[PDB]
C-alpha cells in the first residue's frame, strides 16, 4: 500500500513478526496441498494406463508412475511436518486444528490408493470415496487462508 501506513517503527516491527510467521506457516500448508494433488494426478494416470490393458511389460504393481505418487506424497507430509513443527497463533489455532484433521484422513486415503494400484486392485482404487476427502481438505485450507487474511490485514492501517 503507499503513504502513512504504520504509527512507529514498534508498530511496523510488530506487523513484520505477524506476517513473517503467517508466511512460513501458509508456504508450508501451500506446498503441502500442491503435492498431494500432484499424487492424486499421478494415481489418475497410472489408474489410466492400468485400465487400457493389454499393457506393455510392467505398468501396474512396479514400474515409476507410482513410484511418483510415493515420491510427492512423500513429500507433501514433510512439508506438513515443517507446518505441524510451527508455533500455533491464538488467531490462527481453530482453522489449524481444522486442518489437522482433514489433512490426515486425505493423506491416509492417498497412501492406500498407493497400495490399491500396488496390488492391482481397480476396483477398490474406484470404491474408496477420494474426491470428498480432498474437497474437505480443500474447504479446510481455504479456510485457514481466509483466517490469515485477516489477521494480515489488521497489521498495517486500515485505510488504504
Ligand atoms: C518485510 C516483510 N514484511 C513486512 C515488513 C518487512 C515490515 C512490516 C510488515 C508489516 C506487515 C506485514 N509485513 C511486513
Amino acid at each position: 500500500m503507499g503513504g502513512l501506513l504504520f504509527s512507529s517503527l514498534q508498530h511496523c516491527q510488530q506487523g513484520f513478526v505477524i506476517s513473517n510467521e503467517l508466511r512460513q506457516q501458509q508456504s508450508e500448508l501451500t506446498s503441502t496441498w500442491d503435492l498431494m494433488l500432484q499424487t492424486r494426478i499421478n494415481l489418475s494416470r497410472s489408474a489410466a494406463r492400468m485400465m487400457m490393458d493389454a499393457s506393455n511389460q510392467q505398468s501396474s504393481a512396479k514400474t515409476d508412475l507410482l513410484q511418483n505418487a510415493k515420491t510427492t506424497l512423500a513429500q507433501a507430509a514433510a512439508h506438513y511436518a515443517n507446518f505441524k513443527n510451527m508455533t500455533p497463533l491464538p488467531a490462527m489455532a481453530e482453522a489449524s486444528a481444522n486442518v489437522d484433521e482433514k489433512y490426515q484422513r486425505y493423506q491416509a486415503a492417498l497412501a492406500e490408493l498407493i497400495q490399491f494400484l500396488d496390488n492391482g486392485n481397480m476396483d477398490a482404487y474406484f470404491a474408496q470415496p477420494t474426491q470428498g476427502m480432498q474437497n474437505a481438505l480443500g474447504e479446510a485450507l481455504g479456510n485457514y487462508a481466509r483466517v490469515s487474511e485477516n489477521l494480515y490485514r489488521q497489521t498495517f492501517d486500515q485505510s488504504a
